């Protein structure tokens, strides 16, 4: 079984609906979303107002979410709940105790991992009263804030966020849900980025990657190229490649049709290839589309894209890419997993597992051009790293046949970290 | 008449009760207040819950507010609402769309004071609705965004302070009720503030002032000393010294009596003595004290101080300060003005009317230092600027017969600028 849900952006408000919730707008909202097939959902509380004060939780706060949750679960659908926003479609919301006057780290200030500890006990607490909620991500992008591009990082060596991730993941589990932690592509993409790719794929239940081709993908090999739409099938296998297990699952958290770089003719079609494509990774347990609703038109200092990424538009009215969504998720949700791959390229770690190079790794690098290019040619190529190609038993066992390496290495041409020109 | 309040900390959740207010307690703390005697209460919504959007006004917020202002009217109370929080007891609100990936200056840029001003007229509209609704404050303390040492300042200079006022101001204004904004005392203190005295002095209604004595006064003087307790006096003086009409009201929008600095059992006692002395001023309008509750022990990361600051206690009970409050005011709210001064300190100024040398008016400055020699002294000193001091006809119209020059001038050996050593 293939899962298939959206990332719920409320229709009336957007996240600013948790100030003053439109509770009968919800339930159409998600009504809707069941009705288009869809699985489960995920949802995202605003740190600030969960959490106004490093010892007070807003208990009002926590009981909308679980209401959220419950109405999700009266439509038949799984709820899934991102804690730390934290980072939302180019905005920060923080805590006044870690901004200005009282800025802090968030990663390694002891007092801020304990109440950030005591939140996620909190809502893994209340919010495991419902059945319909199945996991607890730590939060959306949650690696932005320790590292450059960010304009007021929160830096951390990986040693600090091995030791973060050890503090509160084990806080958010539980029997009936999952605990999760979820990071944007700078995490693979991104050398000395203190969230690693080994910790993707260690630390929490599954491998989360977020799929956007802003990010150079679509810039660089062309809208509408076969590489643009195999790209979330290449970072699943990118993720996995890190793991100590090898049969890991990998969830397809996050996967939008941009506008910014895609057509918007084009983007149902951008939507079937990549999901059909990504597919082709074995590991992969389920896709999320970013997103359900457009973003209210009224709403300003957006990049102009993320208005137009729902599924439906902002009267409720289901929009192509959506149809095309839904036909998605009745065909494949019954489908086998894929075929295992018998060619892989080889990416050099080093003695903890993680890329030496990760520039490489990104849109337009010796690695990635190197695995489009045996992907487009039909050759099915998986990633591994070199301590696995080193090993001729675990080469055998998993039936690789043809290893390909980076022979001469170069940086990423295409990539950028931002999803506007105006954050560069 | 002289008007005698608080500060309004609710005393369920502080100002965090605004995502879960508790009504029925907010009813009742606004109850205790009234039954002291306070005739007014000042209020605090948040910014980023008001308007979590650029040009997206959270309407229950706005709903919100106008009901707390209801109740503070049904309990005989007169409310002022303070918009843009912005800063309260060290902690910052600052709307997501001003910060990081889109940090602005909400001082300069044209669409965050566009949004602003959208906001003010949002709310002043609203609030007109009610009877109780007696003033509109741009903000709580809004110039310490401005300037050192804020550890993300939005700079400004006072050419473009001056077009942010006359921008805001207006909006704010309205039959029924005053337009006011509130500043912390870097306004006088600080040189190359871009907050100036003569704006205090001239913009909006009245001219507000907040005397706290942990910015070096207590320190300095010591915290029993007279110089200590005739502070808020000090203040109020200066403050109306810059205004072009010696008419003009002061406002003591905020005074408390910090336990950083005094010692708890002496509170009761600096109140009062504050408290008589500030209204040797002719000009005072109204003592507003901070504050009603102490802020919930629950609650972390402030300056421990500010717990404390209460005239009720986080059981809701009458403190010691609050009985002496309560005191004051039952005394004091018919009494009649102060008697005219006629012992004048004075500051040169510049052309403009704002003084040459501000760090010499802080806390162990020299004016502040003459300043407080002569009132220690008996001799009931007001402050005048070199320009009215230039005026043997002006002087006499006044009733001023005796000047003191700053003839040494030397900068604010006590001053500090933050509640906390550990800012
Ligand atoms: C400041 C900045 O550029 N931030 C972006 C993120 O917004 C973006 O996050 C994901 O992308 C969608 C669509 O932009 C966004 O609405 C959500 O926050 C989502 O989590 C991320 C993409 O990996 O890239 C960052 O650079
Ligand atoms: C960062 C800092 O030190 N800020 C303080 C302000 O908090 C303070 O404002 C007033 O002080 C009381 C008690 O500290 C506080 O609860 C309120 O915010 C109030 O408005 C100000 C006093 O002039 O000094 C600043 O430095």
């Amino acid at each position: 079984h293939m899962k298939f849900g959206v990332n719920y952006t409320p229709s009336h408000g957007w996240f600013h609906a948790w100030l003053d919730p439109d509770w009968d707008g919800i339930d159409n909202d998600l009504k809707q979303i069941s009705e288009l097939g869809m699985d489960h959902v995920r949802i995202f509380p605003i740190w600030p107002y969960l959490q106004p004060n490093r010892t007070w939780i807003n208990k009002k706060g926590v009981a909308d979410v679980r209401r959220m949750v419950h109405i999700a679960g009266e439509h038949g659908l799984d709820a899934y709940v991102d804690v730390f926003q934290g980072h939302l479609s180019s905005f920060d919301f923080l805590p006044s105790w870690l901004v200005t006057w009282h800025a802090g780290n968030m990663f390694t200030d002891a007092d801020a991992v304990a109440a950030e500890r005591e939140l996620v006990k909190t809502m893994t607490d209340e919010l495991s009263k419902e059945p319909a909620f199945k996991g607890l991500t730590l939060g959306n992008a949650v690696n932005q804030l320790s590292d450059r591009p960010h304009p007021t990082k929160m830096s951390a060596t990986d040693r600090q966020i091995d030791a973060w991730l050890d503090a509160l993941l084990p806080t958010a589990a539980g029997e009936g849900h999952n605990a999760l932690y979820s990071v944007n592509d700078g995490t693979w993409f991104i050398d000395g980025h203190p969230f690693t790719p080994v910790q993707s794929a260690t630390k929490g239940d599954m491998t989360v990657i977020h799929s956007w081709v802003f990010n150079g993908i679509a810039q660089g090999y062309g809208a509408t190229s076969e590489e643009c739409s195999s790209y979330a099938l290449y970072l699943a296998e990118l993720a996995k490649a890190f793991g100590k297990d090898s049969e890991r699952p990998v969830w397809l958290q996050e996967v939008g049709a941009p506008e910014n770089v895609l057509e918007t003719d084009y983007t149902p079609e951008f939507c079937r290839k990549t999901v059909e494509r990504a597919m082709d990774c074995r590991n992969l347990w389920g896709v999320t589309w970013w997103c359900s609703h457009d973003v209210p038109a009224s709403m300003e200092d957006f990049p102009f894209f993320e208005h137009s990424l729902g599924l439906f538009d902002e009267q409720g009215q289901l929009k192509p890419i959506g149809r095309t969504f839904g036909e998605l998720a009745a065909q494949y949700r019954s489908a086998l997993p894929a075929q295992p791959k018998t060619v892989a390229v080889v990416i050099d770690v080093d003695e903890a597992g993680n890329p030496v190079n990760r520039s490489a790794l990104g849109p337009g690098g010796s690695v990635c051009d190197l695995w489009m290019k045996l992907q487009v040619a039909g050759q099915r190529p998986t990633i591994i790293t070199s301590q696995v190609a080193a090993n001729q038993e675990a080469l055998a066992q998993r039936g690789i046949l043809e290893l390909h390496a980076d022979e001469h290495p170069y940086a990423a041409r295409y990539y950028t970290a931002v999803s506007d020109p105006s954050f560069e």
